[PDB]
């Protein structure tokens, strides 16, 4: 029996119309053109043989408006004249003389651990694929990014409003990925320098494991549900010692509890038991806990509720 | 011997000139006036009788520009006419007919656990005090806020640029505080609703304990330094077992290591030993580890390095 869950991304057309190529010096990558602004990673300014220890303040000083070449290849091609340049954290903010006529309604937001967002993977200003990821508790994502992908963007959507939350910057030693928010901060404690960096431990996202167990119940799979319960406070004490995030309930989780008649505290108890082993059984085709589906994913994909 | 460390805030004058009072119906709090925008917490729209589960989308639709009353009290008083209103996350963005003539150079940024920022505490649009806090690992601050303080702002400063990072929203059960970033997200998993919320465990901020031990050494207090070392990898495994954040070194910590001649790993070992007990001894007047001073504080206040 199939769960009815897939890795679901937003439709990407609105964001496709905002992608451009940015070239500076010897480097090229992707940028995001919104209104009269093009956003891109600041390491486009770095000579390839200095990415280990750049002085970004000095690099920026050394640039003029004409140092940046901005090209839209998709749809109606365009070359955008840069009339101002600025740095915000790890991003460049290039002002251009033409407002993107396809700018969608949008905001900038930061994504939190356990939350899902959609990525539009781009190369040379050309979108090539889309996928969805969950921000991990150690502020990496398990993405799929190759050389030239920097400046690819991640986003959520509320109604018709695109909430941009991620701009790709780098790949870590363990194959995971991280990037910037559009306030210019890197996620987590990472820095946009080409050096090996301390990686924090990952954890299971407890809220998402609960959502997945609710998805199992919604599919008729509930052998792991017992009358036994673990309080949220007791679970969160246990989580600290056992590689789980602390559980914080939400209206989305509550909706799943009401629809199934299974209390959150029953599933917190179940998680504690399942973490010691599934004992030969499967849940939705898995023998390990799944934390890559959110409560919102389960509500939307199984119940049609947004 | 006094360490030379105090809790140091930025001079507040530039931010004082941006504070206003925002009133909606019978609710009032503070806002931040930059250019033609006033930022404030969206719960100013909520009747005191409905704060437990507000329908903020419906509340926003019910408002008109005339629903909001904005006054500047400090300096040259002004009554500011609202000409547009919108909501971003947990903040309102009110457009006013006058641009703040004292708008400083500014950006919006998010602050990370362990980082310090300055707070300007305001009541009824009038600044009353300033203090500094570190963002705790559980995304609370140990502040000093009473009824009417919402909309008080926190910020850092780089050169002449004010980086706004915090707008005050709420007090938690244990007396700590939290708020929003100016992308409208609440810090942590918190929600701007008047209901009990799960409080995540706090942790010691390792990078700041290291800074404080370097401050001790700079002041001639180094009895806890041994040849013994703990690697960053080993310490971080220990940290997860002992309620400490994982350590991620920075250029600022590195400068302290060079100035004192003591390696980070020697202090990581010392922390492990001191956490089991100071053995009746004191460090900079303390019998417990201190994590409220950053590496930058130590560099700036003791060595004069910004
Ligand atoms: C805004 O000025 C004000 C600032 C508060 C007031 C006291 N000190 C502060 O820092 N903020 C609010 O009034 C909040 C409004 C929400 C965001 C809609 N509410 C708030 O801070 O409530 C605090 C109280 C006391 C401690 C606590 O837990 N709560 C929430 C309600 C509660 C739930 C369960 C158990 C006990 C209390």
């Amino acid at each position: 029996h199939h769960s009815g869950l897939v890795k679901m991304s937003h439709p990407s057309g609105d964001v496709e119309a905002c992608m451009v190529q940015v070239t500076c010096g010897s480097m090229t990558l992707n940028g995001l053109w919104l209104d009269n602004t093009v956003w891109c990673p600041r390491h486009v300014m770095c000579p390839a043989d200095q990415l280990s220890d750049p002085n970004y303040d000095a690099l920026l000083i050394s640039m003029t408006n004409h140092s940046f070449s901005v090209q839209k290849h998709i749809g109606a091609p365009a070359n955008l004249r840069v009339v101002g340049h600025a740095m915000q954290g790890t991003l460049l903010k290039l002002t251009v003389d033409v407002a993107n006529p396809s700018t969608p309604a949008y905001t900038f937001t930061t994504v939190k651990p356990g939350a899902a967002f959609s990525v539009l993977a781009c190369y040379n200003g050309r979108p090539t694929g889309t996928f969805t990821v969950v921000m991990r508790p150690n502020y990496t994502i398990k993405g799929s990014f190759l050389c030239g992908s920097c400046g690819s963007v991640g986003y959520t959507k509320e109604g018709s409003v695109i909430n941009f939350c991620y701009m790709h910057q780098m790949e870590l030693a363990n194959g995971t990925h991280t990037g910037s928010a559009f306030d210019g901060t890197m996620y987590g404690a990472f820095m946009d320098k080409q050096v090996h960096q301390v990686q924090l431990t990952d954890k299971y996202c407890s809220v998402n494991v609960v959502a997945w167990l609710y998805a199992a119940i919604l599919n008729g799979c509930a052998w792991f549900v017992k009358p036994n319960r673990t309080s949220v406070v007791s679970f969160n004490e246990w989580a600290l010692a056992n590689q789980f995030t602390e559980f914080v309930g939400t209206q989305s989780v509550d909706m799943l509890a009401v629809k199934t008649g299974v209390a959150i505290e029953q599933l917190l108890y179940a998680i504690q038991q399942l973490y010691t082993g599934f004992q030969g059984k499967q849940i939705l085709g898995s023998t390990m806990l799944e934390d890559e589906f959110t409560p919102e994913d389960v509500n939307m994909q199984i119940m049609g509720v947004v």
